[PDB]
């Protein structure tokens, strides 16, 4: 699974339709260097999940993204629950469009209408 | 010269122009020793498209600030055209779109060539 971002943000994943995975945030969190999980890192988190699907459905690059809304911040001790649903995969152009959601104890912390990969 | 930031790192080295409630133009020098790079060695360190909307979001707020707390709420139409590498100078610009009692657009270039587009960044209050 290709990521231009250094650390993988999916602790574990729990075809051609949908994926679910987890990520417990902690005090460790190698994502900075020396406290909350920035919204753009949540965008990165869902986007790595999506590709795990795409890869189980052949190189692919996160091309774009739209429809992102961060409802609540993600804090240390929070278990992020992520789901990405496949929308279309036209090999015609080679474009895939996923949709993503993030939960924190059953609540929505971040929505994503569409994530493009090519 | 610092003001509030969501992310731990300021992704704007210098603002080179600004006209309140309208537009601004900052710039960032991609170092070989940046946090988001430290995480693997010699090969092809490429600045994450995601840390690009942050840099631009940080820049977009400094405009909201110069135009009350601004919380980066959401984002639409982000297209990553070109990869940003170390040594490149990312030239950013964001334009106020609305202040509904906030929204701005942002563009990032490298040597006059567009490397990333954001149709809209949404910032809430408090």
């Amino acid at each position: 699974l290709p990521h231009r971002y250094p650390f993988l943000l999916v602790d574990k994943v729990i075809p051609n339709k949908t994926i679910i995975g987890l990520k417990q945030v902690s005090t460790n969190e190698p994502f900075f260097n020396g406290q909350i999980m920035p919204g753009v890192l949540q965008i990165e988190a869902l986007a790595q999940l999506a590709g795990i699907l795409c890869l189980k459905s052949n190189l692919f690059l996160f091309a774009g993204v739209d429809g992102v809304r961060w409802k609540k911040p993600v804090l240390p001790g929070d278990t992020l629950t992520m789901q990405a649903n496949l929308i279309s995969f036209k090999s015609s152009l080679g474009i895939a469009k996923l949709s993503g959601v993030g939960y924190v104890n059953g609540k929505v912390v971040i929505n994503i209408s569409e994530m493009t990969f090519a």
